[PDB]
C-alpha cells in the first residue's frame, strides 16, 4: 500500500542517515569504497563478498533493504570481512580490526538510540508479508 510505501520511504531516509555518519567518520575511511581490484587483487579471493559504505549507499537507494535487521547485516559484513581479511598480531591489521569493531559498535548504538522499536516490527511485518 501508499501507507506502506511511505514506511519504507522513512526507513531509507534513516538508513541513509547513519550510514553517512558513519562515512564521515575519519577511523571508518577505510570502510567507505570497495577494495581497489587490482591494487589488492587477492581480496575478492579471500572475501567472496565484498561490503563497504558506498555499496551500503547503492543497496539502499535500490530498495535492498526492507528493515534495519538487513541493513545491520551488512554492517556486519563489513566487520567481519575485516577481521577475517586481516587476522595478524601486527599493527597495521590490529588497527583495520580495531575500526571495524568500532563501526560495527557505532551502528549497533545509534540504532539502539534512535530506532523506535515499533517501527522496525512494522517493516518486519510488511516484509514478512511479502
Ligand atoms: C578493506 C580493507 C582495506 N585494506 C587496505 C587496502 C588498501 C587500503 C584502502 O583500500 O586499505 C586492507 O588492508 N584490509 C581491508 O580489509
Amino acid at each position: 500500500s501508499m501507507q506502506e510505501e511511505d514506511t519504507f520511504r522513512e526507513l531509507r531516509i534513516f538508513l541513509r542517515n547513519v550510514t553517512h555518519r558513519l562515512a564521515i567518520d575519519k577511523r571508518f575511511r577505510v570502510f567507505t569504497k570497495p577494495v581497489d581490484p587490482d591494487e589488492v587483487p587477492d581480496y575478492v579471493t579471500v572475501i567472496k563478498q565484498p561490503m563497504d559504505l558506498s555499496s551500503v549507499i547503492s543497496k539502499i537507494d535500490l530498495h535492498k533493504y526492507l528493515t534495519v535487521k538487513d541493513y545491520l547485516r551488512d554492517i556486519d559484513l563489513i566487520c567481519s570481512n575485516a577481521l577475517e581479511y586481516n587476522p595478524d598480531r601486527d599493527p597495521g591489521d590490529r588497527l583495520i580490526r580495531h575500526r571495524a569493531c568500532a563501526l560495527r559498535d557505532t551502528a549497533y548504538a545509534i540504532i539502539k538510540e534512535e530506532l523506535d522499536e515499533d517501527f522496525e516490527q512494522l517493516c518486519e511485518e510488511i516484509q514478512e508479508s511479502r
